[PDB]
């Protein structure tokens, strides 16, 4: 079921997760509830954090339709390299796009909504992606990596939009 996305000014959205001690039918029915509010949000990935479950819990999609479905339970960064940036944006950060210092290349394990563990080496689009969701469970958010000046200009432009 669709559920509610924090939106910036939100200290539930700093809040660093809880590991999935067991992933359990509960587990998964988060996991689906989470690919949906992606969908419906029309995103490309999501964190537990952004709909206020704090559990280490990631859903990703890069593909055109809903086709590749990826699920990161439990993930862990094994290794890293390179330095890129996309000017990307967040459910969470209303309209702001911005650049941000990411890995090129990523190493990752973690278990799939079975429960089972697996290995990923994600690199361009996919690597920048699961880098800037992973913050999330740890409550960082991209706008972090600005200048003073422009988190208070983009937490000020998102703002108005959330009274409208
Ligand atoms: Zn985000």
């Amino acid at each position: 079921s669709v559920l509610q996305v924090l939106h910036i000014p939100d200290e539930r959205l700093r809040k660093v997760a809880k590991p999935v001690e067991e992933v359990n039918a509960e587990i998964q029915r988060i996991v689906d509830d989470m690919f949906e509010t992606m969908y419906a949000e029309e995103g490309i990935g999501l964190a537990a954090t952004q709909v206020d479950i704090h559990q280490r819990i990631i859903v990703i999609d890069v593909s055109e339709n809903r086709d590749e479905r990826l699920v990161l339970i439990n993930p862990e960064l094994l290794e890293k390299s390179g330095e890129t940036g996309i000017e990307e944006g967040c459910l969470s950060i209303p309209e702001q796009r911005a650049l941000v210092p990411r890995a090129e290349k990523v190493k990752i394990r973690a278990l799939d909504r079975d429960g089972k563990p697996f290995e990923l080496e994600a690199d361009g689009l996919l690597a920048i992606c699961i880098q800037h969701e992973m913050d999330h469970l740890v409550g960082k958010l991209f706008m972090d990596y600005l200048s003073p000046l422009k988190q208070q200009r983009i937490r000020q432009k998102v703002e108005k939009l959330d009274r409208l």
